[PDB]
């Protein structure tokens, strides 16, 4: 149970979350230990390690709701791609490209 | 027939170190004393056409330099953002000399 | 060979102008962190040669480096960031042009 937009969810929202509810999340996707892992760290059950980070991905799913970070940042992505390919010799162009994309993977 | 323009004027100015004698000494006649390829020509004993493919073949390696590097572009963003940042503080006496001195590291 | 700050950012801003035998050894050595041996055995050379080609290769970037100033530009502006910094140590619009400034670079 791993996948890009969630991660990418819990990159632009970590910073929101809890002690308690940021613990294991991190360890399973910045860390990357398995949920064994993780359980076997904190001397719990795996299911508990679950569920801990079921919570905490609805917690992240509703920050999306409301700052939608992640929808914004998949759509200028794409507008840009369109850019590039329209104007694929125009320096300009391309340099402000490159400066978005970074001011937006940061 | 050869067209001068600021993007070339600016590319030579910021790679001609890089260029061969050879391959820098026509296109600096050209654009930073104002030679003509007649006059160029004349002064190296050699025929207009040789000076004219001479500094064509200077302008595409001008051109592959900025492709690789960007001092140019990169000239042009620093130059916005100092304008911004001129905008954002009208009255910071501090902020406009700073742009000042970044702006002629700029201009070297 | 020690490494360096500076080499790294001179490989880093003129790598584009290395023809692919200038750059194939430093890159490994420097984007990589191969040893000498491990890149000789790579290529299957001494490390001598290996030695040599770097060595040649950071001349040619010292070169480049003595021509555009892209380095030593940066470590300056760097400095007049830095005075900025320090001086307006809360003002957000500010840290963020000194990011893209420094990103661009």
């Amino acid at each position: 149970e791993k996948t890009n937009r969630m991660n990418a969810l819990f990159e632009f929202y970590a910073a929101l979350l809890t002690d308690k509810q940021m613990n294991y999340i991190e360890l399973y996707y910045a860390d990357d230990y398995s949920l064994a892992e993780i359980a076997d760290e904190f001397g719990v059950s795996r299911q508990a390690v679950y569920d801990n980070i079921k919570r905490t991905e609805k917690i992240l799913e509703t920050y999306e709701m409301k700052l939608h970070m992640y929808s914004d940042y998949v759509v200028r992505s794409e507008i840009f791609d369109d850019m590039i390919a329209h104007y694929p010799h125009d320096e300009y162009l391309q340099e402000k490209i490159s400066i978005l994309t970074s001011i937006d993977n940061r």
